[PDB]
């Protein structure tokens, strides 16, 4: 219950602080409209012995990179993030 009732980004900031990780990002592809163009985004990290990746989506270029870094932390807890 510790995910709920907490902003997906400071759960991210959290995670990857007790980790001690910071993740890599990349464009994918901007698409959509002239003034609410779609940002895609793709995240990396290294843990555990393994590597991690995931793509996301948002309104802007950070937005998209926190989608792709809850999109991690999905993988990470195996389940959908709460709000």
């Amino acid at each position: 219950n510790g995910l709920a009732m907490k902003t997906p980004v400071s759960i991210l900031q959290e995670l990857l602080s007790r980790r001690g990780i910071t993740p890599g990002y990349e464009l994918v592809q901007i698409e959509g409209a002239i003034h609410e163009p779609t940002f895609r985004f793709r995240v990396s990290f290294k843990d555990k012995d393994t590597p991690f990746t995931a793509m996301g989506a948002g309104r802007s270029k950070k937005e998209a990179k926190h989608a792709a870094a809850r999109a991690l932390i999905d993988k990470l807890i195996g389940a959908q993030l709460p709000e």
